[PDB]
């Protein structure tokens, strides 16, 4: 066998926005999604998240779903606008009761919750007066933080300030793909700036708040290659790792400066005298959380942004396109360990979008994904042989969901959801999952 540590924790996770449905019900405020969804041309087939998995109304069933996969850990998220509608100022309580109903449920069940302050749904409100292009949203993240742990803390004691800080600064603001879809190079890597003051303003309040709790913060990551051995491809590989992965708000946290590469390209986009911030953005965390999906070929190139360029190989791919690279998993996880070593390590999301299909008898015969889940998770083995202190996976995604640019033609749950119907189907992945949970590993 390839048997994991002892209680390490095997879980599942989602976001707010992606399944519950409902956005505006109970005094929520809208967020940018909404607006953003709500614009022609901005997301595949015109979906939004009006309605999703409708989790608002179907949260115990999903939950009672969680526990029969036999899950020991559900990262989810909280709506910002349904806590406060108008980003500041007076709390909602009927946004507090929805996630109160859901913590209590969870540890009734013994599993235990990891809740992401931010998974990109931001308070339209806060959007008009620049979102995370304004530097006060340090304070109004703080401020929204301090509710969270002030109503919640008491249960939860596993924390993650943001999720995907390079997404919601580089999709959402370079390249427009995200909300709030600008593309403004100036305004992206101000944002990238403010999400790491906002998120150490966080960590400060919470260690007032919730004394004997664990904080942390969640990177998407690719694993970049060179294209050929010569100093100019890896130089570029080297550029995408350290613009695209942890080490653009580790080296931060850690260091105390911005990658040496990143600098290099960027320090012309960057806040004048964003040194002044960095005493305060190094506050100390208690783990990091690193997604992983895929990899990428990358060579120089004289003619492009950054003066790099993606290469398409002739491997494996996601409904999404992307590579299926499982090595990838493991020289992320054993990169963190070398650069910034780290006294504790989660994945918080791996998993693959395939065109999934209902048989026969209901079944979904998920071949592809479990394949695909299986060869990471022999990869995050050997890292945790390697020395890394990995303390737990989490599979993306409990739920088939809004895939947020493409809406729901990308399905990437281990439950499978019929839109017309609100049924949720457990897919062949999903039970082989809950094997591995029963065997802490593999065979």
């Amino acid at each position: 066998m390839k048997k994991f540590p002892e209680g390490f924790l095997w879980g599942v996770a989602t976001a707010s926005y992606q399944i519950e449905g409902s956005p505006l019900a109970d005094g929520a405020g809208m967020s940018i999604w909404h607006t953003f969804s709500h614009t022609p041309g901005n997301v595949k087939n015109g979906d939004t998240g009006d309605v999703a998995c409708d989790h608002y109304n179907r949260w115990k069933e999903d939950i009672e779903i969680i526990e029969k996969i036999g899950a020991k850990a559900y990262r989810f998220s909280i709506s910002w606008p349904r806590i406060l509608p108008e980003g500041t100022g007076k709390v909602n309580q009927k946004g507090l009761d929805f996630y109160n109903r859901i913590i209590d449920t969870l540890l009734e069940k013994n599993i235990t919750p990891f809740i992401t302050i931010y998974h990109w749904d931001l308070p339209f409100s806060l959007q008009l007066k620049g979102g995370w292009a304004n530097r006060d949203i340090a304070d109004w993240f703080a401020e929204y933080s301090r509710v969270l742990f002030e109503n919640f803390g008491d249960r939860v004691k596993h924390w993650i300030t943001l999720n995907e800080l390079w997404v919601v600064a580089i999709v959402g603001h370079l390249y427009g793909v995200h909300a709030p879809g600008m593309k403004d190079i100036y305004v992206a890597f101000h944002t990238v700036h403010n999400l790491l003051r906002a998120h150490a303003k966080s960590v400060k309040v919470f260690r007032e708040t919730v004394k004997d709790g664990k904080i942390g913060i969640v990177f998407n990551n690719g694993y970049f290659e060179p294209a050929s051995e010569r100093e100019e491809d890896i130089r570029a590989a080297r550029f995408m790792h350290q613009f695209n992965n942890y080490p653009l708000f580790l080296n931060p946290i850690y260091r105390g400066e911005y990658p040496d590469l990143v600098l290099e390209f960027a320090r012309e986009y960057l806040p004048r005298n964003y040194e002044d911030d960095m005493e305060e953005i190094k506050q100390e965390i208690d783990f990091v959380g690193l997604n992983y999906y895929s990899g990428h070929m990358v060579k120089y190139d004289p003619n492009s942004p950054a003066r790099v360029s993606f290469v398409e190989r002739n491997l494996p791919k996601t409904a999404m396109g992307w590579e299926i690279v499982p090595e990838g998993i493991y020289w992320i996880l054993k990169g963190v360990k070398e650069e910034y070593n780290p006294q504790e390590v989660y994945i918080t999301g791996n998993g693959a979008a395939f065109d999934d299909v209902v048989s026969e008898g209901g079944k979904v015969h998920d071949q592809n994904r479990i394949d695909y889940l299986r060869a990471h998770i022999e990869q995050v083995w050997r890292a945790i042989q390697d020395g890394v202190p990995l303390k737990g996976y989490f599979v993306w995604s409990l739920l088939d969901n809004f895939e947020w640019a493409e809406g729901y033609s990308k399905r990437f749950g281990i439950v499978y959801v019929d839109y017309n119907t609100q049924k949720r189907i457990i897919k062949d992945s999903g039970y082989w999952y809950s094997n591995v949970i029963k065997n802490n590993g593999l065979t």
